[PDB]
């Protein structure tokens, strides 16, 4: 196991838990296998307004507390601000109902969930009568002003972005009076669209990058095309899993802890959740790593379409 200082001083868990599931599976199951993945050894969680669950996330954080097998000290608990609450005086209401709902006193990381912003209100999902979402304009500085007061309160000890471009993270770099840079971008990231480039750009600004879908995502028939290729088929990952006796799934983890991306990896099966945690007991040789980097094809699980259809 292991952790990355961020730029705040903050240490984040390398290999991180993703609690989302779609709605139509029963929200007893977030409680249960959080407490699996804690379980397990996980100690970083990935939650988020957007997900319907930080009431069973945060409860089953408690009751591994309650049972003395962590403290919450051990544990680097994630949300994110989700888009409809971009307006700076509804960023810290937003935290703090979170917080409300996982019985936390604090996150160890709040996000911008997206940087696209959203109509105000309850609805997760705003659409017209047409349809169609209905989209807000906020100035991210100032949503970013609020998130660092958010940080100054200890409400969060870190705070950070979540599918932001290089244009969009600039943006945020080179605000008049900056006080706390974002500590990481977290990003669709996976051998099919590796992100070398954006990569590149964090590491030079001392952002960590963080790799959601990093097994391929749940091809949720909302948004993902049947037919688009299946990251956990893949020849070349199937042939490295050979060759060190592990899954196509730990290969895609595995490159990216090499290549300095902390992984997140969500799965609601226990025997999976387990073998995940198994990513730290083998090593990618070099050229294993180049073969993956080949693997890249732009190849998005993840595109506009997945701002509609949450209920
Ligand atoms: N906008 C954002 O910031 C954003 C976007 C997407 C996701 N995320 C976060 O990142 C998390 C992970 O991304 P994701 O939800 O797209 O899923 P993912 O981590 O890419 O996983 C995809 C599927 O992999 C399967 N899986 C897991 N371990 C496996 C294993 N060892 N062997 C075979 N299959 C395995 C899981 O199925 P089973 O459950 O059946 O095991 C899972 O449904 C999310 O839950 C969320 O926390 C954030
Ligand atoms: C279940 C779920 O859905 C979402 C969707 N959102 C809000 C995103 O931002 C995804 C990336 C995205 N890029 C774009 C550009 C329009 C091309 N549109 O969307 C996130 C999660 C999660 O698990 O966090």
């Amino acid at each position: 196991h292991q952790c990355v200082k961020l730029n705040d001083g903050h240490f984040m868990p390398v290999l991180g838990f993703g609690t989302y599931a779609p709605p139509e599976v029963p929200r007893s199951k977030a409680l249960e296998v959080t407490k699996l993945a804690i379980e397990a050894g996980f100690r970083h969680i990935d939650s988020a307004h957007l997900y319907n669950n930080e009431e069973q996330v945060g409860l089953a954080i408690r009751s591994k507390i309650a049972d003395g097998s962590v403290k919450r000290e051990d544990i680097f608990y994630t949300s994110k601000l989700w888009s409809t609450f971009h307006r700076p005086e509804l960023v810290r209401p937003a935290l703090e109902n979170s917080l409300k709902k996982a019985q936390l006193d604090y996150v160890d990381l709040y996000l911008i969930h997206s940087p696209m912003s959203l109509k105000p209100g309850e609805e997760l999902s705003p659409t017209d009568e047409n349809g169609k979402v209905i989209f807000d304009i906020v100035d991210l500085c100032t949503t970013w002003e609020a998130m660092e007061k958010c940080k100054d309160a200890g409400l969060a000890k870190s705070i950070g972005v979540s599918n932001f471009n290089r244009r969009q993270l600039e943006m945020i770099l080179n605000k008049p009076g900056l006080k706390y840079k974002p500590v990481c971008n977290q990003v669709e990231c996976h051998p099919y669209f590796n992100r070398s480039k954006l990569l590149d750009f964090c590491k030079s600004k001392d952002i960590v990058l963080v790799a959601y879908s990093a097994l391929g995502s749940q091809r949720d028939k909302r948004w993902v095309d049947p037919n688009s290729p299946v990251l956990l088929e893949d020849p070349v990952l199937c042939a490295l899993a050979k060759k060190h006796k592990r899954t196509p799934a730990l290969i895609a983890l595995r490159y990216q802890l090499q290549r300095g991306v902390v992984v997140l990896a969500k799965s609601y099966n226990e025997q999976r959740i387990r073998q995940n945690v198994q990513v730290f007991e083998f090593q990618l040789t070099a050229e294993d790593m180049k073969a993956i980097d080949g693997l890249d094809r732009n190849l998005h699980y993840f595109n506009s379409d997945s701002f509609a259809s949450h209920p």
